[PDB]
């Protein structure tokens, strides 16, 4: 029993705003960060029951967040909001507890309809 955590990092000022408010209506905590080392350190004092990240910056594009995560964090359920190149990353992502690799598309919709059942398919 947990009172719904959720973290994600893509631009965050516009995509928090949206995330933020629209996943704290289902009863969530929702918070953003730069793109993912941030959450690599704020994770250090706290695991979130759910969290997203980009994959564009890090020396493996974006994957190479996950290869941090699974390094602090034994299995926190990460998703990506893309999936480029560097593919083996996002593979040993579900190796270590990692949901999926999602399409840039994020807002609310895609967002939100993932993250869900991210919850539901853990919560039994
Ligand atoms: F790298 Be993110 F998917 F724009």
């Amino acid at each position: 029993m947990q009172r719904g955590i959720v973290w994600v990092v893509d631009d965050d000022s516009s995509i928090r705003w949206v995330l933020e408010r629209a996943l704290a209506g289902a009863g969530l905590t929702c918070t953003t960060f730069e793109n993912g080392n941030e959450v690599l350190a704020a994770l250090a004092s706290k695991t979130p029951d759910v969290l997203l990240s980009d994959i564009r910056m890090p020396g493996m594009d974006g994957l190479a967040l996950l290869k941090q995560i699974k390094q602090r964090h034994p299995m926190l359920p990460v998703i990506i909001m893309t999936a480029h190149s560097d593919l083996d990353a996002a593979v040993s992502a579900y190796q270590q507890g990692a949901f999926d690799y999602l399409p840039k598309p994020f807002d609310i919709d895609e967002a939100v309809a993932l993250v869900e059942r991210a919850i539901s398919h853990y919560q039994e």
